[PDB]
Parts: structure tokens; sequence; C-alpha cells
């Protein structure tokens, strides 16, 4: 299958994206699902799709949050039935090329830990904040490790973001060579 | 000088807010300044202002970003001629109370360093990241210290956010006692 820029004018494709988002995150994409999809189609954003034949199996987007330099990776979803076969890796790498081409320097993201997937949850993060970040361990195949393998680093945490001891984990990667 | 809920239907107050935002952050607030002000009026957000008889002297807002438990403090501004008189402190204190009333647990913010205002800028933040964060110093009266004095702690940094060696500094505070 191929990874390419998402055709913002393809009703069918946009429908599959909506479903994929609703299925994956039913609590986050219930009503305004097709609506948030349109939000992801914004010209200022980047929208990359993974299509097998004619089926959308993965999608990744990026939002410019700091001028043209800092972008937020959001969202990233791969059909639960097509995971573990480099689709996510290929989507992230394609996104990075697209961001760089627009003058982007860094991409960051927030990956939450709501069900004790890592050692950063179920603990007071204001205590030994960064020692805990540095010694993080993946307890339940939390996706933060997916990003680490792609070169992203945990650069921060948001204590009790989603409720007591259910933090958001901030990760980032600078995608181009540093002026030398 | 009464710090209270911002009147979201007052067009004149909104124009002053728009003005204050363009004077404080001319790079972030330009032609579409009125639009950005309307976004701050969204029903889910908290909007609080310090008003002296008729002049808008300060404004603070908050956005629920994680359910209703995690809120981003944005924006916060006090007229230059009125600073260092506790108006900022009072705006934040008032906001924290209102956020808590709405179910908030944590308030966070991102304060950028674009002009070597702290030791975190003008250096490759990917080398000894947390060592540098741990020994941060305030070089040009950067506002991160204002938040630190109010109980906020640096919980993260985004290297090269605004361009090489011009990071964003993430700070946060849990506003209610831990059960
Ligand atoms: C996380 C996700 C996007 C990864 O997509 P994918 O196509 O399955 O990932 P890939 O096959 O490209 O994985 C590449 C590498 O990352 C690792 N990896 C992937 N998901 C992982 C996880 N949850 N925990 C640990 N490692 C993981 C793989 O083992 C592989 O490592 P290896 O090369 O050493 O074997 C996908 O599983 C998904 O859709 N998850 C749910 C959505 C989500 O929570 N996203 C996080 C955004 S906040
Ligand atoms: C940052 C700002 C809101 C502070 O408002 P303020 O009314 O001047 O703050 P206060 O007078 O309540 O300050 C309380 C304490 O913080 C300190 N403080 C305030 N601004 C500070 C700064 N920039 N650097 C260091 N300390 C600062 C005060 O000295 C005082 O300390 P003390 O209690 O030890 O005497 C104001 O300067 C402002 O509007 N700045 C421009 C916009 C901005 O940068 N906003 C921050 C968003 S990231």
């Amino acid at each position: 299958m191929i990874i390419s820029e998402f055709d913002r004018n393809n009703p069918v494709l946009k429908d599959q994206l909506s479903d994929l988002l609703r299925l994956t995150w039913p609590e986050e994409y219930g009503d305004s699902s097709a609506e948030e999809v349109e939000e992801m189609m914004n010209p200022e954003r980047i929208a990359v799709a993974a299509v097998d034949q004619d089926e959308l199996v993965g999608f990744i987007g990026a939002i410019p949050q700091y001028g043209i330099t800092g972008w937020e990776l959001h969202p990233l979803v791969v059909e639960s039935s097509r995971r573990k076969n480099q689709i996510g890796t290929r989507l992230v790498n394609y996104l990075e090329k697209e961001v760089a081409s627009r003058g982007g320097i860094t991409i960051y993201l927030g990956t939450d830990d709501l069900d004790h997937g890592t050692t950063l949850s179920q603990t007071d993060l204001y205590e030994h904040t960064f020692d805990k970040v540095a010694s993080i361990q993946n307890l339940r195949e939390h996706p933060y490790e997916f990003y680490e393998k792609l070169g992203y680093k945990i650069v921060g945490v948001l204590p009790n973001a989603n409720g007591w001891d259910k933090p958001d984990i901030w990760m980032a990667k600078t995608i181009i060579p540093r002026p030398d």
C-alpha cells in the first residue's frame, strides 16, 4: 500500500477517516466526528494518508502551533487490524518530510497515560519529576515507546492532566540538521 | 479596579482587549486580532478582567483542554503602566478559583523565550535537557519566574519551538488539595 498526501476533496476517503476515528476513539469522536475531520483538512495543516488499494488504513496530521517552526503531531491512527507492520512508522516519516518542506524545525505531541501504561502514571509527578521521566518504563505497550523508536524524546509531562495521576506525556523531535 | 468576569458582550471592552493583545504580542495578534478575541469568548472558556472605572487594565483566560480537569492558562496580560502592583497575581488567583469551581485539577501554560530571557535559550536544549532546566536562571525578567512565585513549576520544555534555540517553557500547578 502507499503513503501519500490525503486528498482533502475525496468524500469517500473522508468518510473512512471519520469511521476510523470514531471506532478508535468513540469517546473523543462521537458527534462532531465528521466535523473534526474537516478541521484536519485545513490548508495550514498537513494531512497524510495510508491507503491499501482503496481502503484508508492509517492517517496522520500536523498542526502549525509556533509560526512555521513548531508543529504538533495530531492525530495518528492506524486501523487496529493493520498495526505492527510499519504503517505508523511510514506515516510519521512522511509527516516529517512534509513539515520540513514548509520550514518546520520541530514536531511535538502529547500522549496521555490514563490506565497505568507507563511508570509516569499513578505517582505524584511533581516529585522527582525528571528523574521519573528519565527512568520511565513501558508497562502495557504504551505508544510513547513507538515515538521513542522514531527519534522522539520525552521533554515534559503534565501532572494530573486527565485526572489524578493520569498525566499527559510531551514528546518532541527536531527534524532537520542543526545550524553548525 | 474590580476584577470580575469579563463582559463578553461589551464591544468597547473587546476592542481594548484586542488593542492590549496587539501591543503585548504584535507578532501573534495582527489584522485578525478581533477574531482571536472572539475565540477567547467561547462559552467553555473562562474570561476574567481587571477594569478600572472603564479602562481595561488586565485580562486572563483559561481553556479546558483535557476534559474539565486540565486547563491551559491563556492569555494573561496587564497594562505595562500597571504592572508590579499585584494585578497579575490577583488575576491568576481569581482564575484558579474559577477553574477549580468548574472541576479543574491542573492549570498549565507555555511561556516562550524568544530573546535570551532565560538560560534555556541560546543553547542546544537537547544536550543535558533536564540539567539545564534544573539550573535555569532569569536573565531579563522573564515571566516564568512570575509563575514560579505563584506555585507553578517547570514541567517541560519544547526545544527550538519558535526557531532554533528559542524554546517554549511548560509550567503547571495542581490547584486543589490531593485527596
Ligand atoms: C501507536 C501506533 C500509531 C503505531 O503504529 P504501528 O503501525 O502499529 O507501528 P509500527 O509497526 O510502525 O511500529 C514500529 C516500531 O514501534 C514499536 N511500537 C509500536 N507500537 C508500540 C507500542 N504501543 N508500545 C511499544 N512499542 C510500540 C514496534 O514494536 C516497532 O518496533 P521494532 O521495530 O523494534 O519492532 C498504533 O499502534 C496505533 O494506532 N495506536 C493507537 C493510537 C494511539 O494511541 N496513538 C498515540 C498518539 S498520542
Ligand atoms: C507577567 C505579568 C502578567 C505579571 O503581572 P504583574 O501584575 O506585574 O505581576 P505581580 O505584580 O502580581 O507580581 C507578583 C510577583 O512576581 C514578580 N514578577 C512579575 N513579573 C515578573 C517578571 N517578568 N520577572 C520576574 N518576576 C516578575 C513580582 O516582582 C512580584 O514578586 P514579589 O512577590 O517577590 O514582590 C505582566 O508583567 C505582563 O502582563 N507581562 C506581559 C505579558 C506576559 O509576558 N504575560 C505572561 C504570559 S506567558
